[PDB]
């Protein structure tokens, strides 16, 4: 058997919690929504699970079984989730207040249900890439367009307005570039993107300077990070009020709210540029993973680092209520990990399931 790893706030459990009843699905992929968390199999279908189950048993979500699913979606803040299937289908369900669940109307949905507006495209127009913020939704096509709907509040769509959107739309401010990455925030939410020459984009709300430009002025249209834009980023990830960057070669940069350590630096100053991670210097970061107020960051020589809020023990390594500089998490260094994922108050880690690999 594959390895999963979980700890923090988990109700089934009687500090690092080995879940066997995970890694028989074989588990590529999880996406870690407010109450529940949804698993990916290597076998392309999806599984659910609450935090706060009793018992540890992850139920199929019907409505999938049709198709074969190659990557979800979820916010650690919200309630709605997405799904992409091989052949380029986008599948949303949950709450369907403001629009996000892209159905062009807002009705909740108990199962998955085919976002037809993505449905019947050629080629390019696949969709690729898919996010969730805690009210609002993405996707990137493989010809590099950016689409978002949901709430609109404070701008967070990037359509130069604060409308509801329930429906997807294209961000016509990258028409032009080639986006290749995309993340969702939470509360008055920003969002980040990637475009492929390695330049980094904000917008949405302003406040605690997670924007990336100083003060806190918000804007409605995707604006450079220009303290990002010598920098080949290549992945971004937003926390609660905070927002994380990753460069091709490793280095991490944390800007944003910086109440319960969640930033890193080793302070609760607020951060208004984007400001390199000192205590993960030396080491190649190749993936982090941002929950509400804590994260974790995957090096390349399989190390798992975290820092930030201790308040449910998010951090199974430390006794005081915050861990607040990165530090690397004993146990885990020998484990192969390859996956890491955050929820609001819990945190996994897996290493691979290719029954080769075992």
């Amino acid at each position: 058997l594959q390895e999963v790893i979980g700890w923090g706030l988990i109700g089934w459990k009687y500090g690092p919690i080995q879940c066997e009843g995970l890694a028989n699905l074989g588990v590529t992929q999880i996406a870690c929504a407010e109450k529940r968390f949804l698993i990916l199999s290597r076998n392309g279908r999806v599984y659910t699970q609450a935090y706060n189950s009793d018992t540890l048993a992850p139920q199929l979500v019907q409505g999938l079984a049709s198709r074969n699913i190659v990557k979800i979606a979820a916010h650690s803040d919200g309630h709605h989730y997405l799904a992409l299937a091989a052949t380029g289908e986008v599948y949303s369900w949950g709450c369907g207040d403001g629009g996000r669940l892209g159905h062009g109307d807002t009705v909740p949905l108990e199962e998955p249900k085919v976002i037809s507006a993505f449905s019947g495209k050629q080629a390019g127009k696949h969709v690729v890439h898919i996010a969730c913020g805690s009210t609002y939704s993405a996707a990137i096509t493989a010809e590099g367009e950016l689409y978002t709907w949901g709430r609109g509040n404070y701008g967070r769509l990037g359509h130069g307005s604060s409308e509801d959107e329930a429906i997807p739309m294209l961000v016509a401010g990258l028409k032009g570039l080639k986006v290749i990455d995309v993340a969702c925030g939470s509360g008055d939410a920003q969002t980040l993107a990637v475009t492929e020459n390695g330049q980094v984009w904000s917008w949405g709300d302003g406040d605690y300077g997670k924007l990336g430009r100083g003060g806190s002025d918000g804007c409605k249209t995707p604006k450079l990070i220009e303290k990002l834009q010598d920098l080949d980023v290549v992945k971004v990830r937003c926390g609660s009020q905070f927002s994380i960057a990753l460069t091709k070669d490793g280095q991490v940069y944390s800007w944003g709210k910086g109440d319960n350590q969640r930033l890193g630096h080793g302070t609760e100053e607020h951060v208004r540029y984007p400001k390199l991670l000192e205590g993960l210097q030396g080491k190649k970061v190749i993936d982090v993973a941002a929950g509400s107020t804590h994260c974790l960051a995957l090096t390349e020589d399989s190390e798992v680092h975290s820092w930030g809020s201790n308040d449910q023990c998010q951090h199974f390594d430390t006794l005081r209520v915050t861990k607040p500089e990165p530090a690397a998490l004993p146990g885990l260094d020998t484990k192969h990990i390859v996956g890491i994922a955050c929820g609001p108050a819990q945190s996994f880690a897996w290493s691979s399931c290719s029954e080769w690999s075992i």
